[PDB]
């Protein structure tokens, strides 16, 4: 039996979960007789990308509805999607381009999770669970309830909850103090750069195996830009509620885990509205998407010498933008160093 403590051990059980990833699947329509976990390969989710950026190229140059159907048709020819002997619905717009850029960023998360689990060592005097949790490569700590680090947290979660996110509510069940394996040595370049804040990323439970032993990467070459609204990055909010909506939890399944990453963020980009760059403009480093909404900037903290807008939602006097929240992306993956792992209880008040 593990050694571990037990919501270290409940944590690995929940993201290397096998019927939570084909239920992730199922989710975004895939036909899992079709394809299922063990079809799943980085090519063919590369492929696919690669066919949604033609769809993103036959939508933006006004072609015909009759030239996207087999464009429409190549992505499910590499991505089987449940639609029996029916005519599967055409990928004919920017919605349906940035929806299954979405499944694929997490077919792609998903696929390391099964990799993981299927590949190395199998020993039967071993835990599974201490097995599973050496393929993660991260050293996992939870965080007493009576520290410091975890009053900071609990503060940042109760007062970053939007009003506009209020169908739940959220509770803290355990914090999770991460280390990733060569991640501070990654991180050494950015580690004096300013403006470093402790900023939230949510993210699907089946998504964690891969972020924890590889890290928040950034979407593939072949990924379409267009179907990001910032471009292809790493997504950071000041808002608990803003990424806790992309845990993607339901009254079936109402736990979820969420990150704390220490973001470089230096010479910020603000933009107010869509903007699918590449590349970013010299001498900044990241972009801050303008929200109607930031955390009381006179009650920012500081934690190990970086900055946590812990403040309660008030008005940011920013006029004219697409953005409720603020919402911070980093072009480089050597840029984040992620912090700590919460799992949240969500109480649903519909
Ligand atoms: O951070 C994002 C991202 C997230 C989102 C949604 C989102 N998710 N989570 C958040 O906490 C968040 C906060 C503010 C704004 C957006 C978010 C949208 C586009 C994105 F490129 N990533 C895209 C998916 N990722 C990948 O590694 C894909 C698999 C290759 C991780 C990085």
């Amino acid at each position: 039996k593990s050694k571990l403590p037990k919501p270290v051990q409940d944590l690995i059980k929940m993201i290397f979960d096998v019927e939570s990833m084909k239920k992730a699947m199922v989710e975004y329509e895939i036909d899992l007789q079709k394809m299922p976990l063990g079809k799943l390969s980085k090519r063919q989710i590369q492929a696919a990308y690669s066919i949604l950026s033609e769809v993103q190229q036959a939508v933006s140059q006004g072609s015909s509805d009759s030239q996207i159907l087999d464009l429409s048709n190549r992505f499910y020819t590499l991505i089987p999607h449940d639609f029996g002997m029916k005519k599967p619905p055409l990928l004919n717009n920017a919605d349906s381009v940035q929806a299954k850029a979405e499944m694929l960023d997490n077919l792609l998360d998903i696929e390391v999770a099964y990799s993981l689990l299927r590949g190395g060592s199998d020993d039967s005097s071993k835990d599974p669970i201490d097995v599973n949790y050496e393929k993660l490569k991260t050293d996992i700590k939870v965080v007493d309830r009576d520290s410091e680090e975890a009053e900071i947290i609990r503060k940042y979660v109760k007062n970053t909850h939007a009003t506009t996110h209020n169908a739940y509510d959220l509770e803290v069940i355990d914090i999770f103090k991460i280390e990733r394996e060569g991640e501070c040595q990654r991180y050494k370049p950015f580690k004096q750069l300013h403006n470093r804040r402790l900023l939230w990323h949510g993210s699907r439970t089946t998504n964690f195996a891969g972020i924890l032993s590889q890290g928040l990467r950034i979407a593939p070459p072949e990924a379409p830009v267009t179907g990001y609204m910032f471009g292809k990055g790493i997504y950071f909010a000041d808002m608990v509620s803003k990424s806790a909506n992309y845990c993607h939890t339901s009254q079936g399944d109402p736990i979820g885990l969420i990150l704390l990453g220490e973001v470089a963020l230096g010479n910020m980009y603000e933009l107010k509205h869509a903007s699918h760059i590449s590349k970013l403009p010299k001498g900044k480093h990241s972009v801050k998407g303008l929200g109607k909404t930031t955390p009381d900037p006179s009650a920012n903290i500081s934690l190990d010498g970086v900055d946590v807008p812990l403040g309660t939602g008030i008005s940011s006097g920013v006029n004219d933008t697409s953005l409720l929240y603020n919402e911070y992306i980093v072009y480089d993956i050597a840029q984040v160093n992620l912090k700590y792992l919460l799992k949240l209880k969500f109480n649903f008040k519909t």
